[PDB]
């Protein structure tokens, strides 16, 4: 049993970072970055800028490669490959979408108790701009039964 890839996309900037509050589907009701699957017919760095102009509004030239990440759920064959990206630059105004309503947050006021478990390890990684690779396996959508973390040069 395969897995399938998603993207994951972090607007930073220098004092502040753009989540985006889901508002359906898979992880409704908590701050993320924005992201979805990858399909057929376009790179993984083609998606994340997809999803990103689909669920924010917003334009980039380039991202960055900050973390891939492979979670895994208790009693479920198909696993999540998860590309994770930073845009440091943008354009265009943030606008609420069908999926996402966006919002800032300053760096020391993350709203970790309302977004994904995993995000409390790996976002220090990100922030401190190191390139990160691991596992993950959910017990459910609020537990980690075990996981992997670690940096890499790549
Ligand atoms: N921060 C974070 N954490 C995650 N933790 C995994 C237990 C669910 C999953 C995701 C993610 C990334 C891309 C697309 C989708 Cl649908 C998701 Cl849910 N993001």
């Amino acid at each position: 049993s395969t897995s399938r890839l998603y993207t994951l996309v972090l607007v930073l900037q220098p004092q502040r970072v753009l989540l985006g509050m889901k508002k359906r589907g898979f992880g409704a009701g908590r701050w993320n970055g924005f992201g979805g699957k990858v399909q057929e017919g376009e790179t993984i760095e083609d998606g994340a800028k997809r999803e990103l102009l689909e669920e924010s509004g917003l334009s980039v030239d380039t991202l960055h490669k900050v973390g891939h990440i492979s979670f895994e759920f208790v009693g479920s064959p198909e696993l999540m490959d998860v590309h994770i990206f930073s845009a440091d630059h943008v354009h265009g105004t943030p606008t609420e979408s069908e999926e996402m309503r966006p919002q800032w947050f300053q760096l020391d006021q993350i709203p970790f108790a309302d977004m994904w478990p995993d995000d409390s390890y790996w976002f220090p990684l990100l922030l401190q701009k190191k390139k990160f690779c691991g596992h993950f396996k959910f017990q459910d959508q609020d537990t980690i039964l075990s996981y992997s973390l670690r940096e890499v040069d790549s």
